[PDB]
């Protein structure tokens, strides 16, 4: 278990930051209204592993739900096609991804869905695979980016550089485009070290999610309500 933890009593990452009074101040009162966490590795792709894992979580035994995501994510290689990715080139990392949603309708367990996700091939292949959809969607809308994200900014150089790569850091633009990409209600809690409140957004702004994250020193780990 050494990309995607155990269940850990919220309270468990307190021993993170010992002696911390800030960070003691937003865990406890996140305790109030989550019970549990998993811990995810800090090498750059936490955020797609953390959202790939906890969505897919979110289906076991859901037979409408697992349905409808399985016809949106068939229809993905056109996704991909379309911003100029060619298929034998997201081949294998597709076909990874189409594998790990069969295994959360055929197998249906927690324990197989991890042990996926910290398979180091499985795992890293799913990974890409999130990082080429969340490029292609924000090129083949690179209008709406700009219009309401950043009018100055180069899209094309950003998704070479800052989504395609494996071990590249998200901003918001990535949560959106795949949260987005996928049809993913999510809500990420931000933690940093600064006197201020404890806040979260959700991703899109109308939604009941089905993803909770916590964001805390540049990283991603799952919450559970």
């Amino acid at each position: 278990f050494n990309l995607i933890s155990e269940k850990c009593d919220i309270l468990s990452i307190l021993r993170d930051h010992p002696e911390n009074r800030i960070y003691r101040r937003k865990i406890e009162e996140l305790s109030k209204r989550f019970t549990a966490i998993r811990k995810t590795k800090g090498d750059r792709n936490c955020f797609y592993r953390a959202l790939g894992y906890s969505y897919l979580e979110s289906l076991l035994g859901k037979s409408r739900e697992i349905f409808k995501f399985k016809e949106r994510v068939l229809q993905t290689p056109n996704d991909l096609l379309a911003a100029g990715f060619e298929e034998h080139k997201f081949r294998n990392f597709f076909n990874a991804f189409y594998s790990v949603v069969e295994l959360v309708e055929k197998d249906g367990s927690v324990s197989s869905l991890l042990k996926v996700f910290n398979d180091q091939s499985a795992s890293d292949h799913i990974v890409q695979f999130l990082r080429l959809l969340t490029s292609a969607f924000i090129r083949n809308r690179a209008d709406f980016f700009r219009h309401f994200i950043d009018e100055e900014m180069d899209i094309k150089d950003f998704c070479t550089h800052e989504v395609e790569p494996m071990a590249t850091e998200c901003d918001h633009i990535q949560i959106t485009a795949l949260s987005q990409a996928l049809s993913i209600a999510l809500q990420v809690e931000y933690v940093d070290e600064m006197d201020t409140a404890l806040n979260h957004h959700v991703f899109p702004e109308a939604a009941t999610p089905s993803v909770y994250l916590l964001y805390k020193t540049s990283h991603y780990n799952i919450l559970y309500a």
